[PDB]
């Protein structure tokens, strides 16, 4: 199990423009296209993204290309972020993957804001940090995914994903 496989479980795969859980235009494996309500604003973002007239539809390869880029960016986002990088540096491999997951879903800014949690992870206080994460709008909004990431942080195992 790795970050690729983990995220692929969490977000799924769709080759046609879809609405995320918040109501946003997304495609592929969790790639957000626009927060704008307009489906045309969605297809134009998507053509830009792919380098071709897609008409709202992409291939598997294309989906995978967007995905690689996005995991890449998430990683480099964490490493550039002054608040996240020290946390990331202090974590074991499994937990690193858990942080990448959260960064990919909610952005660097968002994660950077869970001040108390980042402080608990850094101090290796696992049970505590998991309890804090759960007091979040994120948890409340996508509980099953949230639980899986939470478990990953609590345990240090991929147990929630076998
Ligand atoms: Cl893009
Ligand atoms: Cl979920």
């Amino acid at each position: 199990m790795n970050i690729f496989e983990m995220l692929r479980i969490d977000e799924g795969l769709r080759l046609k423009i879809y609405k995320d859980t918040e109501g946003y235009y997304t495609i592929g494996i969790g790639h957000l296209l626009t927060k704008s309500p307009s489906l045309n604003a969605a297809k134009s973002e998507l053509d830009k993204a792919i380098g071709r007239n897609t008409n709202g539809v992409i291939t598997k390869d294309e989906a995978e290309k967007l995905f690689n880029q996005d995991v890449d960016a998430a990683v480099r986002g964490i490493l550039r972020n002054a608040k996240l990088k020290p946390v990331y540096d202090s974590l074991d491999a499994v937990r690193r993957a858990a942080l990448i997951n959260m960064v990919f879903q909610m952005g660097e800014t968002g994660v950077a804001g869970f001040t108390n949690f980042l402080r608990m992870l850094q101090q290796k206080r696992w049970d505590e940090a998991a309890v804090n994460l759960a007091k979040s709008r994120w948890y409340n909004q996508t509980p099953n995914r949230a639980k899986r990431v939470i478990t990953t942080f609590r345990t240090g195992t991929w147990d929630a994903y076998k």
